[PDB]
């Protein structure tokens, strides 16, 4: 019956990622807490130095731990965003103080778009074994084995504030929540399935409802920077919002960015707004600049898919609580 948290650096918000330690001795690693995947991995020493990103992030060392575990068997995990490719590998990974031997990915193919942009080193699934490509036992599977944590629950939060480095950029509790960082009471919706971190949602409101009216499927994704939805989603809620499209994301001019509506998303029962503040990149209020909008279009395929998927922009304002024991999601306001 013991708690434990993770310190998370925020860059630019939109990455959010923690310290791990693999191997004997430990080799650090900075990786993303992703609620969207269940598998572990970060680069491999044996991943060829044509891939650039390799050069560029912390590789996992197999030759300078003791404590690891040969299997060798290639793993592919296919992200939205981009693929990696390896073999799995065992050894001792500790995390917020918590030891645990683990199965993970020791990526020898990390294509330098996207990995490149990524400031972290490597995924921490905090998914479901349904969703474990291999069936690979999940991290916290293996910590709930253990019968140290005090409940079968971890928690997110994601700072607002990425510029202030004297601050706390996020934190993920094991076991629990941090009433620090969280105000009034839970709001607890129960998922569609167990195997996803997904729920019902029954409304996208832009100020009225024009979007997901028949009901559609909201996966909660700490892993992923924005609120995404299906291409055809997105840009009916972009035409409503008059912002043009982009290569890879979605802009207003940067004026017109406080005057922009806000956005509801109805989840279980409640409406879950977000006001311009939340989603807009205010990096200027020039007519003559574009501002970039932490909505995408991605598409996510079956089983999963197609579903929105509440990120990052999500998570800042709405602290998150996982429950393993009872199969829900609880959002309380972040403070
Ligand atoms: C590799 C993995 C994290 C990929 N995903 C991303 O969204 C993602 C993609 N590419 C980037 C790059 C490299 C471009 C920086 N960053 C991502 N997320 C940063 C972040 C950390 C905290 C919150 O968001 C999703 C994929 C679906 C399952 N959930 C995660
Ligand atoms: C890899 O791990 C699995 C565990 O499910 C095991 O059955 C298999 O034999 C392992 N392979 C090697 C070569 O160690």
């Amino acid at each position: 019956n013991t708690t434990s948290s993770v310190i998370l650096t925020n860059y630019m918000d939109t990455q959010y990622y923690g310290e791990i330690g693999i191997g004997t001795p430990p080799q650090t690693f900075k990786v993303v807490f992703d609620t969207g995947s269940s598998n572990v991995w970060v680069p491999s020493s044996k991943c060829s130095r044509l891939y650039t990103a390799c050069v560029y992030h912390k590789l996992f060392d197999a030759s300078d731990s003791s404590s690891y575990k040969h299997n060798g068997t290639e793993l592919t995990l296919r992200y939205s965003t981009g693929t990696v490719s390896g073999f799995l590998s065992q050894d001792i990974i500790t995390v917020g103080g918590i030891t645990v031997t683990q199965m993970f990915g020791e990526v020898t193919e990390m294509p330098a778009l996207p990995f490149m942009l990524a400031e972290f080193d490597g995924v921490v699934g905090m998914g479901f074994i349904e969703q474990a490509i291999g069936r690979v036992t999940p991290i916290f599977d293996n910590i709930i084995s253990q019968g140290v944590l005090k409940e079968d629950v971890f928690s997110f939060y994601y700072n607002r504030d990425s510029e202030n480095s004297q601050s706390l950029g996020g934190q993920i509790v094991l076991g629990g929540s941090d009433p620090q960082h969280y105000e009034g009471n839970f709001h607890y919706i129960n998922l569609i399935k167990t195997g996803v971190w997904q729920i019902q949602m029954k409304g996208v409101s832009v100020g009225s409802t024009l979007l997901c009216e028949d009901g559609c499927l909201a996966l909660v994704d700490t892993g992923a920077s924005y609120i995404s939805g299906s291409t055809s989603s997105i840009e009916k809620l972009m035409e409503a919002l008059g912002a043009k499209k982009r290569l890879f994301d979605y802009v207003v001019k940067c004026n017109e960015g406080p005057t922009l509506p806000d956005i509801s998303f109805h989840l279980g029962g409640k409406e879950y707004t977000l006001t311009s503040a939340d989603y807009v990149f205010q990096e200027s209020y020039s007519s003559k600049k574009l501002c970039t909008l932490a909505i995408h279009a991605m598409d996510i395929p079956p089983p999963t898919g197609p579903t929105w998927a509440l990120g990052a922009t999500f998570i800042r304002k709405f602290y998150t609580e996982f429950d393993r024991r009872n199969n829900r999601i609880g959002f309380a306001l972040a403070r």
